[PDB]
């Protein structure tokens, strides 16, 4: 076979779509193999720019097609390079930009912990005709973490493994496995903005909903509860426009549902408290002293849902 | 004719547009037929990469154009392969990405049951010059269902049928039918997020609207009803921004309309209850005891609209 | 001249932009003319696939360029076909997708009645060098009307006419008219969702605004009117986000403006009713009995604005 | 030099981005110059379709590149024509679509008065090698003004002028000026929808804010003022979603800010009126009679801000 | 090596994405070097238009590839020029449009101070084979600052420096540094619209929240506080839709959080004031006199958070 050493450069990672489970990675790719010696002009290596590689391909020069497994569509390939040493080795350099898919679980959304995965595999040649010797990833673009959405933790890991296809055994007897390169890039979401702007006003609004039990008029308590329900609906629509469109509930959504249930339970308990009277002589005071038990129950519910 | 065996690979399915009735499917397509024997270099099969297929086409090699019937525009074709065995058989491999249309009914929106349909047909050659022998679809990319919007149920089905065009009989006497391949992929929408975040707060808000009959002041009942109407408008706009823009009402929209009607009926009944007095001496109490009949009537209306 | 018979296929129509007055039409186009006889290989007709038409064009084969007059930019041309009979006739087949402009009036928005117009004209050749014999449009893709936004009524009409350009008389003495094909496709908007979700809650909210006159406290009437005004603002923003961005008011916008005016008139009349007293002894009762005349006046205003 | 007569056709103008200061213009461009005589086949002029112009360019035919100065990126060039008379003159025809930038001031937004400017200049040849003789613009596509966003007033004006570059004097001694064509197209925004749907409900809401002084309870006046403030916030968010994202305030924004200030001043004056009492015996009546001076002051403020 | 003089023209700068940290720059690039003398037709320099440069490249003419380091994908290259003097010097001119990344800190969002950075470096040739002599940037397009989002302050600065790559030492012994050109363009955000439409109504709403302490009824104070909380939620959602989606809080977000905390503290203090009574005989008056200390405390908090 032919040994190919791959170097992958990463510039900057963006375009995370939560519903589509795609993210955009921009950077360079460097591929280097060894071929037959050629007589280049001069002792210096010969270099071929963009839109001149096709002339050498039509001449008969052998270059492989290293596609990305998890990319959708085609990557936006920029400038391409093809530098030919006279002693035999060929270095291929190109710049790409594409949307890459992954599993990308989003439970515990403000405190996410997910990895960006890049997969590389030759589109044409199998293990017996093309191998990957080693890959050194270059995630050198590391800057201050305070103004970035994603916190890159540690250094990216690389692995080389063989992938066997079951459907290639129909026409190919013993050569049906392909060399694949997988690169994992760990990242942690920045939780400062979400914690400061979403979690804390939920706590303040939920405490405001707890505040309704300190009143003395039943009808005015009902109107206060309906105003609190409208406030919770308004904050729910405020969160849902800014939060992404992932197909399952987060901690914020569970907090919103728990607040809805708390308002409904408050309405039911004050209605039951006003109409516990035998003949209208009893006061709604004995069961109305849940002002120091209802927030403790909600805190217990919160501690249950976190764990 | 020429027999062609087609293999269709599916990577991941996304981009469902409810108004446009389109969805995006990414994957590979493999086409294999048999031709005249050729003298390739060596006993190994000859393989042709991307942007070199056109040279063989200009040379005189016969390849067909297998278009997708239901795609809009043109698919984003990635890397293409053309591998030539010396004993005669030709294998064509390509990767595509495009938006495919379907019927895609969206009634009962949180509990959808719809199929993704891929259609394949040669753009040029009819039944007497090109046939499809068989197709084996490979929907092997199956993962955990908990973090996906669509639940792939079962295995995708394939069918080969002939489609006859009426307009081709003007110039073609007896050869006017085309071999078509149709692939059905069943899917079920994930209902957990919608049921937890939309259906339940509608029930809580509708119960809060039922709660207005437990008051004792007519004017305060009117103000409570207007506050409840504003709350229902707020939740309606909260749902309509997050719910898709399908051109007909769902179960959630019917629930919202029923809540609007319930508030209007509550307003009309309390107005009629206050002004049923002959000379202002009667109390609004006899007809106001619909507090345990109005929710039962709404539940009956709901049971009617579900069935 | 050369006679050309055009067949236009329509797949599905979507992408209606109300502000841009554009819509997207996908389908096929078939052009057929007659040329000099040629010696094709065998008695069977010779067929040319995609990206091989240019070789025959460079050889000297005459094909025209049939552009769309009302399209913006360039259509997304898919696979193209070029089939050469040996007795002389040439059949050209292609698939397109583009955004087509029209007048597209949107007054009476929920009950629209507008036509989709496709225009075809040769980009290069005039009447003396190219003619259109006839066109048969194929709008065969007709399905159930219940789940579609647009109701296709009847069958599409076709017309062939000559268009004369005034600016071509500077260099061309007597040949300045071009053969043009115009295809009209009638369509009616689906009014069920709009009528169920927008018109009816406007009626309910306007009746709720009528309900304010049944109170007995002037200050509480003012607060009720301000709450109703906030509700109408909320529903106005609910409609304006979902309704399109056409540059003029619809029936829904006129209803919203009339509701605003009704609330303002209610506020002015109750203010005048409270302060019609000579020395504070009169009751606001005689002029406050417009509870059964104000809705009739609003219904008269509605009947005026519909007609 | 070589004289070139340019004809510019305009189809329809759309895509106005207020923040980006770009607009989309679709139409044709016709360029005509005179060259050496050639022997075309027959006495009829020879015509070259799309994707065959490059063959004549490679042969040695001289065509210039007429770029647009104010376009961003590249225009979406459709079909191109190249018609060669045998007596010498060459006519070049092409269709374009691109986004053109301008100054495009947006102060007095509902009553805008701005011009669309198209600039043309050869990309390669200066005044001594290429000149523009004259341009006749064809804005013939004029229709009814009632259903269009922009009112085209008058006929478009054209001007031919020379533009001198300072940086070209380093290598070019006396030939550093370029012939430029500038076309001005005047347009007026349609004010009917904005005046009916935004300005009038602002007046109604501001009158509703004026209505708070007619009450008799200080606390109820405060609650009414807070409800009016919430209504003004709701209408502000209703306007800001539909109004464009221009980086400075319009008349509507100034009206909204003035309404905010009016509510704040009303709150401050009623607070001062309640607490002007020496020992709680005075009534808030003498300074509370600004009910017929505060709207006059707001009208004076409005008349100041308009002028 | 070969000396290359670069001239960069800037047309207009737009498309600032706060989350993606990208901005769009349109303009020209001019590259000039010196090569071997050639015999052009005539004493005039020979000029090569678009889509004819590739013929000279295939002939053997040496042109470099000057890529942008910080661009994502590929720039939208418009018309390209290649003008060949007969005495030896080559001038290359091209027009580009692309999205360029930067650090682009957004703290103190209404009063931003950030620089637009353009980086240029040859994609292929190192310092020993290609050098940049000097660059003169032309930011001549300066207009009135009143109608622009970004205020260009001063003149753009240019710098030429060498960038050494560590990974190129594996195959290249002593030639591993690349000549890079960096251009800084300073800009200041326009603060007039933000200050007039966001900061001032926050102050008015916060003063309205301060106004709640002037009441005399505890329950009515609670309802006023809940209405103020709903108003603050409404204004928060009004700001968050118009403000960008940067991943950290701005001054406006800190003001909103401080207003939430002020409302919660007001609720807690009035609840504590009503229930400081030993047996219900005390009045909530002594601690309720924080009406002239709570705004001073909030102003102190604001002065702390600004500094
Ligand atoms: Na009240
Ligand atoms: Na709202
Ligand atoms: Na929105
Ligand atoms: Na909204
Ligand atoms: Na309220
Ligand atoms: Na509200």
């Amino acid at each position: 076979p032919v040994d190919v050493s791959v170097s992958i450069f990463i510039n900057k990672i963006y375009g995370v779509n939560t519903l589509e489970q795609t993210y955009k990675v921009d950077g360079y790719i460097v591929a280097q193999w060894t071929g037959k010696p050629r007589k280049t002009p001069g002792d210096k290596p010969l270099i071929v720019e963009n839109t001149q590689i096709e002339r050498w391909i039509n001449n008969g020069l052998w270059v492989p097609a290293l596609e990305f497994i998890n990319v959708v569509g085609s990557p936006d390939t920029g400038n391409k390079r093809l530098m030919l040493f006279p002693d035999g080795r060929v270095i291929y350099n190109a710049r790409f930009l594409g949307s890459f898919s992954n599993d990308m679980d989003f439970r515990l959304f403000p405190f996410d912990r997910q990895q960006f995965v890049l997969e590389l595999e030759p589109f044409s040649y199998n293990n017996q005709q093309l191998r990957f010797s080693d890959i050194q990833v270059y995630t050198e673009n590391i800057d201050n973490e305070e103004i970035d959405e994603w916190w890159i933790r540690g250094k990216a890991s690389t692995h080389i493994s063989d992938i066997r296809y079951d459907h290639l055994s129909s026409v190919q007897p013993n050569q049906n496995e392909f060399s694949r390169i997988t690169v994992r890039i760990d990242a942690v979401r920045n939780p400062s903005y979400y914690l400061w702007s979403f979690i804390l006003p939920l706590g303040l609004i939920i405490a405001a909903s707890w505040s309704v039990f300190w009143l003395e008029s039943f009808s005015e308590r009902l109107q206060t509860s309906f105003t609190l329900m409208l406030t919770v609906v308004a904050y729910a629509f405020y969160t849902s426009n800014i939060l992404p469109r992932l197909p399952y509930t987060t901690v914020i959504d569970q907090m919103i549902i728990a607040g809805y249930g708390s308002i409904f339970a408050a309405i039911l308990l004050i209605i039951f408290a006003h109409h516990r009277q035998a003949n209208g002589v009893e006061d709604d005071l004995l069961i109305q002293r849940c002002r120091l038990a209802f927030p403790l129950g909600f805190l217990a519910i919160g501690c249950v849902l976190v764990i």
